């Protein structure tokens, strides 16, 4: 809502990922009334060029992009001293660099003595942020020392503003269902995340990322924390975070020593995809022929406190899956009583990604003369990415982007599971299983040696 | 499920309710190859004609109200000489004379000495049984002294084998709604059951009567005691009708010295019913011209233990309504946590008379950038008289018919008011509703005065 | 408080359960007007004798017996003709002999019509009620051919009547326990009933008994009852009986198939008790010197409803224990969370027979620098015969302290499984014996250790 | 737990606080094997004697007053050129002269420089710190423009450390006292902190202070803080403060608009004490004869969250009582069932000041032959000041300390009573007692009005 003027500078030389989607999409909220006429936005990169040679740039994406239809400070990084060469006093820095490139980008830029305000300037980081618990830590102490915890943001993943909205307001607001969500009624939880595309151009950079490090530590350890925190006293931004990391301080795998109970993964092969063949993932291009790099990752967690004891949690995700979904199911127990011989157990959803809505399943007789009993179900459907963070970055208020507390408490769970599976191994013992099929055959005991099952989405 | 041979001795099948209803029943009952072809039917009444007469009757009676294509011996009722006159030798009897020729029925025919068999004889009574508690009492002495325990089966209301069973098994089949059926979560509770016509043709029977011994003893106190009951051991007739007793012994009028804040009445005058002006109930044929019976009744009732502490029951009935409709509804608190603004609190119907199914009501989010909250629905739906009654005791089901602890435990609790509505007053403080109105101005003060609002259907 | 003028008619064989038993009683207690003077003793038995040889031979017991300082009937029990033509017309029958003549001294009863009133007539029975399912249900069907419901009185276990009030008032009385009283809280319980006798002088009751007849049928039946029942409406006689039926409907041994986790038997042998040299139990007289029949037993049972699932039941009795006690032992849950800075269940006691008490333990820190934790403990004390109560209850009519017809026949169905394998003829070399003067039979504690639990030590 | 070596810097030692009382503590303590050999102290004041004066300030403070049986400086107070005149690196200042000095002295002391790195050296401020809740955040700002937290201590009031873990044991140890502790159960709560003196010799201060900021805030609000707070993740220095923070900002006096439902003041006057007259308030030396300082007060809280929702809190506090007592009292709810004669509710108390220890009322049966209940205990006996805050410092710790946000919290909620009873109003309407009566008759009603009773302490 109207956000102050400030001016906008970008890093990282002149690679396309800027030009192509993140300059479209100042333009895009440009015309709709919502940001001030005088922005300024600055430009910067590491290649000589002119004030007019990059502004027919900006058309060169934008209209090949998107509905289609500003000043040059080129220097050189190869210098000590370069950076001061370099509205109402108003900043915001971006780093969309290399990976490499942040600690060197950090302590000059805070020698500089640009960021030495409180309100005037902003930084934020690009993904990743560290590769493991030590990487992380290292990197937190040096913003540290060049800033405050008050004008950093980090890019991590994109849920939306209104998926967290539309699951507070539900919880929380109703009498009904609160009392229900505790160790005395729940069986178990599940939460499952699924993709139908492989690898298509980023190969240099999955190669070293894996499905533990792309989706496990980012995206499921969000929505795990939401349906499993205490209610706060208000939905301000801090109100939530500290009911979140409270809950990432009891959270731990399964099994330590017996490192099999509690961790599966895999790699998809050759099969069959929307009606024609598709390739393996060590025959596509740019991948070597005998690589690891687990596509799949199954998990099981346990939380100990006053309201989660003994109640298991279940995460899956992979790619390559036959459909695109994302959903949480909460199972509940069974009844305390058999005079009814004949019952399954009341699940409750929460779909997520295809079609935002909430189901309940229970149990109604069958119509006759004998006690039957069937499966009836109940519906409720609410419709019958870059734009959101640009603006939340220009109010100045930080919900979608995470603490510097809760990054590192994420990189602790996953610890042994990832320690143990970076370890080089022989490269014929991955599980396998074709592009079209839901998991690996070894996934499926670790669930069902509790006497359970998967859920057949 | 097949019946045995028999022969029936209907009382009095002469005047009237026998010959269009009895005999289209069991014919229609034995022409769908359910009852076995071994029966034998003989009228008993104050008439001096031949069997073929008793044909010809019986004949004209199907053929007229029904879809169309024996003995008869003659008796008093006042000698027990007369009684002395009158398959596998099984007899089930009938008494549908009067109402003041129960007594010396049952006393004679006990006498004589047929009803002496344990289990190849039985007898019932047509409705009403008493009209106090008193008078109900005194006629339970002269049926223990002749009969047996499961021998008397007494004709009150329908509610229907199918109807009762839909609800036992939504209860206690599922593990969602068991704990929030107690005082720490409900607010109040519901019963309304409603009718478009009123007193066609039995103008004779209803002025000494009214609407508290014609619905609210019989009806509305069997839908009462299924909502607050315990969870029972089996589904046996025996082992359901153990907990609605105990129900029944702590229940009592919220108010019992002011007969104000538990009671209201009312009659219904002249207005407008289907697009078309009908009669008002005073001017009505055969009703005196300063009758004071009530065609209205709502109460308040409370129950004292350790689930139903504090949670008042509201029950309401009456004739002219502008529609015909029965519902219960249970309604929940209001959530502690006042962090959200907008909060209507959370209902729960079992729908019956005008629908069979169930429908719930919670909150939801209302789409925008603001927090405000929109109620929701969810259904279900179960699609999408005197002829179980015959066949029922011809088997041995002790549920579609009350006991004899229940029948004097529900004359109890209404005590209180039947006295003081029964004492003769002026014909000009009754308070009088329009037919084609809900309920009378008086009856809205009952329960506004709590803070609360009578449902509209 | 006081009853109404009867008369009574005692004896049935002239045997020595009577005279030093039954009679003192009634003369004891005429002395504090408790009962008004308006009743006449009737002697009825096999024998023949004077009006004042009954009158000595009761003397020479009363005051031998007693405190210290009754017209009597000859004839048969078979033709009752003449003892026929014997305070307003009010009758109390007893029986005294044996069970075979059960049936035979109730049928004849009724056929002479001495009981065709509701309310003044009493035909109290001795004990034991049957000796398996099917026999109690026969002798249950002779019984509702003749009488009423409000006319058979079945002697039994002796609770007091005091002993129940103290139960009822502690749990529904308070707003602290009942939220408690659950599956969500509770891990398990145990009753323990213990004795320090062996087989007395009896020697030919306890030979076709065993202790699986004689304790825990009557007794440790009724103790498992006022602790998993629901709260009544009243404190009424009969209100209490249907929430007490209501349990053993729902009431199984775990583990029906394999019928050795859930029972035990044994038998003690020689031992020092109370430093004497107490003789084995196939060394006393009239005793077969190799015998089967169960001396020590352990069961355990489990409940299934919305309230009890899942939370065993332990139950322990025997005889020639090292110490006279009873109790009901109730442990909790651990706390779903662990101290933290960088414990034992809570257990709650009722003691009955050791001493009407309350007890219970938790956990306190320590004095100290370090947060090591206790075990304290609070208690709280009520103090800081049997033929003489039982037997003047039935004057007036009590239907509390005697059982009912249903429960007999319910609590005769869960025992059944473990009845008829304990009855099958074994190997007498392979019964688990055990000391005079320790607690178990060694096989007894794999029965609660496999679950991970322990016997309290008491 | 040896602290390390280190060099006191006390500041204003002039006065008598610390020669006369914390000096022989320090002497105390390092005559035991508890504080380090190395320990310097270094002296500070207003005047110039001599280098060897002050240490015969010592014999005149220690042989006679405790047990029986070092530099010096002329520093100015404001003057940035006098404190350029000032084991290991390590530092600890006792900022200690008068409740008007701590802004200038904080400023000058930081100026110079002497407060550059995380652990050299520790400042404690002497109370009171600040007046109002305007006074007390003018203060904050002060100290975070020259240090950082972790760094400061605030000495407010004394709670020993084995009372709170001895309540922490009891509270979080055990699986039967946690359940019942909500609303569900729990009637109300009640605490009470009663003394025997008067303001002794300190009429000087007690006239500018009354009996709303001694005790009230302080005191009243650490007790009630650890019985209405969530069960923590550990027992911490830093995860006990999170939680209690999280209570002060839901509690709220009741009945907002009318002050005098929540709120009671009182000043005794003449009466008995331990058999000899004591005099009245305004008959005392330093005192005006006409002041309107309350040496009483009693208030009532609400917290609104899901575990406290409807639950009133009493609070009491006086001088000249009859007897000296601390204690914290919970009552329960009553069993709906009524079939039992005489119910009282049952209450569960924690004696504190004259003998710590447990305390349980029940109700069991009268003996005899009628139904009747009495009322039992059962107890528990654990058994059967400025020493401790002077070690904490030197071996650094903060659990005895409180905290910035709980400084300004507990301000926020008594400001209402406090800007009322401040305005000026006639001396002949404040409420009186005797010197040995508990409570003014006014403070009776505040609480009788519900239907409740004050404890007979």
């Amino acid at each position: 809502r109207t956000p102050e003027p400030l001016i906008l500078t970008i890093f990282g030389a002149s690679g396309d990922l800027t030009q192509r989607k993140l300059v479209p999409a100042i333009y895009q909220m440009k015309r709709e009334r919502r940001l001030p006429p005088e922005l300024t936005v600055v430009g910067f990169a590491r290649r000589d060029w002119s004030h007019d040679h990059f502004r027919e740039q900006m058309r060169k994406g934008i209209e090949e992009f998107s509905t289609g239809i500003l000043f040059y400070c080129s220097g050189n990084m190869d210098d000590p001293e370069s950076y001061l060469k370099l509205t109402r006093g108003n900043r915001v820095f971006y780093l969309a660099v290399s990976p490499n490139f942040f600690p060197p980008g950090i302590k000059q830029l805070g020698a500089a003595g640009m960021l030495s305000d409180p309100v005037k300037s902003r930084i934020v980081i690009e993904k990743p942020f560290g590769r493991d618990l030590s990487s992380a830590q290292s990197l937190n102490r040096v913003v540290q020392s060049v800033c405050k915890e008050n004008q950093v943001y980090r890019i991590d993943h994109y849920l939306g503003k209104e998926t967290v909205q539309n699951l507070m307001v539900f919880r929380f607001a109703n009498a009904i269902f609160e009392p229900l969500w505790n160790r005395q009624f729940v069986d178990h939880v599940q939460i499952t995340v699924a993709e139908t595309v492989g690898v298509e151009e980023r190969a240099g950079y999955y190669e070293s990322a894996g499905a533990l490090r792309d989706m496990v530590q980012n995206h499921l350890m969000q929505l795990f924390c939401l349906t499993a925190m205490d209610p706060p006293n208000a939905i301000d931004a801090d109100s939530i975070r500290n009911e979140k990391v409270k809950v990432l301080q009891a959270t731990r795998l399964a099994d330590i020593n017996n490192l099999e109970n509690a961790g599966i993964r895999g790699q998809y092969k050759a099969g069959w995809m929307g009606g024609k063949p598709v390739p393996g993932y060590r025959e596509e291009p740019g991948v070597d022929p005998s690589s690891t790099t687990p596509t799949f990752a199954a998990l099981k967690l346990m939380v100990d406190n006053w309201r989660w004891q003994g109640v298991p949690f279940y995460l899956r995700t992979g790619k390559r899956m036959p459909k695109k979904v994302s959903e949480i199911a909460i199972q509940f127990r069974q009844v305390p009583l058999l005079i009814f011989q004949s019952a399954n157990p009341n699940v409750l959803s929460l779909r997520i990604q295809p079609n935002e809505g909430i189901s309940l399943r229970f149990e109604a007789k069958m119509p006759g003369s004998e006690l039957r009993t069937r499966t009836v179900d109940m519906d409720f459907s609410y419709g019958s990415a870059y734009h959101r963070l640009l603006l939340d970055c220009m109010l100045g208020d930080q919900t979608l982007f995470t603490r510097a507390d809760e990054v590192e408490e994420a990189w602790r769970v996953v610890t042994p599971v990832l320690s143990a599976w970076d370890a080089p191994s022989d490269p014929l013992s991955m599980p396998l299983y074709e592009a079209g099929t839901w998991e690996p055959a070894e996934a499926e005991w670790l669930i069902n040696k509790d006497g359970r099952r998967w859920r057949r989405l």
